[PDB]
């Protein structure tokens, strides 16, 4: 599923993430944005091996199982498949284990080049919450 804009802000506001660890909602808008472009279904390879998996570019090489990313985790216990469903539930329940590992949200790269320092408050302008 290609989410819009106020729709993504909807649903992660529903399952928890406004203010998850101190981070407005714009800054999780912001993130899914840069890194899935709001696409549930987006993967891209990565020069180790690894996977990024859906609307957050989730990676097999700590936190989800793809059985193809040799001597990796799966700290959030799931199939990288479930990363990619039009339920953004698996993504949000995972990513609020990455935002709380030490390096907050800039375990998204995508967030820390694009969306960190920015008035992320935008993403969410216009959109009833
Ligand atoms: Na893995
Ligand atoms: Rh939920
Ligand atoms: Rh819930
Ligand atoms: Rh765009
Ligand atoms: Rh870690
Ligand atoms: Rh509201």
């Amino acid at each position: 599923k290609v989410f819009g804009r106020c729709e993504l802000a909807a649903a992660m506001k529903r399952h928890g993430l406004d203010n998850y660890r101190g981070y407005s909602l714009g800054n999780w808008v912001c993130a899914a944005k840069f890194e899935s472009n709001f696409n549930t279904q987006a993967t891209n390879r990565n020069t180790d091996g690894s996977t990024d998996y859906g609307i957050l570019q989730i990676n097999s090489r700590w936190w989800c199982n793809d059985g193809r990313t040799p001597g990796s985790r799966n700290l959030c216990n799931i199939p990288c498949s479930a990363l990619l469903s039009s339920d953004i539930t698996a993504s949000v329940n995972c990513a609020k284990k990455i935002v709380s590992d030490g390096n907050g949200m800039n375990a998204w790269v995508a967030w820390r080049n694009r969306c960190k320092g920015t008035d992320v408050q935008a993403w969410i302008r216009g959109c009833r919450l």
